[PDB]
């Protein structure tokens, strides 16, 4: 089978002229890691995790380092990961002082009889697993400090989907949330069916945008229902995002990969950084009708 | 239209002959409150909340007072509530030292721009709203201390669905989780699409059983997808519960109410206490195909 990886940044407004190149490099890097894992025969779960670790470590993206700040100027993160073979999953919410929430979500999946850990319990589990505690300041960027001050005086998670050489599908979603959010606010990112969904019998979805809207419509599972009903990945993505817009006035985006290798990146927001790698080619874009295709050997 | 309320207890193993009468009285009381709200012209949301507050206050049920204990012998609770008209929702996870997590979930829905709060931030929000702090000890029961010791030395959430006189549907789900759970473990109950789902265009579902399994299959939203495809409420519940059993080896139960007034209580566990009130009649049961019908003014 031909493996595919699709990655996305936040499903938010227009991006600054010079920030677009840092964003472009970040998306290329995430898709390169994801695809590289797939091309050596790695699993879909390792591919989506690898892609999302890259975006968490990148201060340009709203996950890990570069996470938006809550009302107290702190970084509180959420993440979920799912394997489409057995529907096994791991999720974390309101996590702090760790570099990679998606790796902690992977440890919840592999090392516990549970799939979702939160706040104090997720921090205690991270310590028991030997996950290093990093100072909160190391996750905080200057651009985010300014965003918080701007907001106080008046978006979207990162993710990845993959299809591996064995026919397995997976998704990973990670976020810092929304600027100036309440303490302990949980978005759609750690919630299965909302932040993403992966099932080998259908495909895999990872979403971004206004978390409350994504939660209310169960955006990731809804997209896969349309595929089950015979719609293409493009029709499914349009129908489910269109429904979020009309029903709950929510904007956002998503990436999909079907079990047959069809993929798409769609959004109702102004932009959504995205990249896809398949058959030695890299597809990239931010704005509608700005897609670039290059060789990815 | 003719309003309906359906309530459920934990979808778990067999119940002792003497506890069966206390559970019965509890189910009757929850459905009486729910139905009483509906009969005076109250909303579906108020009805499901009223029914679940009764089960939270009842020490016989795994929600509020009577919640199972985590690995530290503490009560950590989850709850979600959803409004079918606009898909508005409120949810809380890992909440402590409050009598009624469903009322706090209602507060998240009505008083914040968010739908889900967790642990410390949920505790801080409860204090800011004037919700009284109760000694976490007032939620702990002797039977649950013994259960924890038994488990260490070696189930299921409560809920309600309703259809009101104006055609609105709602669900409420509340839990103490699973005995000896890890600190900060989040189950299906506060996760929209898993713990429940409400949509006026389809109906409302509230689930119970093994939370991790319910999360992985998105049990509540899945049930409603079968209704959308033309299945009866009975076929939808059987197909959704059957899929959870075959795909992730999970057992549990659910209650459904369609927008047209059809309702059902189904489970794959040994038992599931349930009660339904419609057209002045009360339907009650715990074991398969053993149902009592009485008049309910
Ligand atoms: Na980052
Ligand atoms: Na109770």
């Amino acid at each position: 089978g031909n493996p595919i990886v699709v990655v996305h940044g936040g499903g938010a407004g227009p991006i600054s002229k010079d920030r677009k190149e840092r964003v472009h490099q970040g998306m290329v890097r995430a898709a390169t890691v994801g695809y590289g894992i797939l091309r050596e025969g790695g699993s879909a779960v390792d591919a989506v995790e690898g892609a999302v670790v890259a975006l968490e470590d990148d201060p340009e993206f709203n996950a890990g380092c570069g996470s938006v700040l809550n009302t107290n100027g702190e970084v509180e993160m959420d993440a979920s990961i799912m394997d489409g073979k057995d529907l096994s999953a791991g999720a974390v919410s309101a996590v702090q002082c760790i570099a990679n929430p998606i790796k902690l979500a992977r440890l919840v999946m592999e090392k516990t009889p549970h799939c979702f850990l939160t706040d104090q319990g997720a921090a205690q589990f991270a310590a028991a697993m030997g996950v290093p505690e990093i100072p909160g300041e190391k996750l905080v960027t200057e651009r985010n400090k300014k965003r918080l001050e701007k907001e106080k005086h008046e978006l979207g998670a990162v993710g990845a989907v993959a299809l591996d050489c064995k026919g397995n599908v997976a998704y990973a979603t990670s976020t810092g949330g929304i600027v100036n959010k309440m303490v302990g606010r949980v978005g759609d990112s750690p919630c299965l069916g909302a932040g993403g969904y992966a099932d080998n019998d259908i495909g895999a979805v990872s979403t971004t945008g206004h978390g409350e809207s994504i939660l209310k419509v169960n955006l990731a599972r809804l997209t896969l229902f349309h595929i089950e009903q015979g719609k293409t990945v493009e029709e499914a993505a349009d129908l489910s995002l269109g429904y979020m817009k009309s029903r709950v006035k929510g904007l956002g985006g998503l990436i999909v990969v079907s079990k047959t290798g069809d993929w798409v990146a769609k959004w109702t927001s102004t932009s959504m950084p995205w990249a896809a790698a398949k058959d030695g080619k890299l597809h990239f874009g931010i704005d509608p009708d700005d897609t670039t295709i290059t060789d990815l050997p």
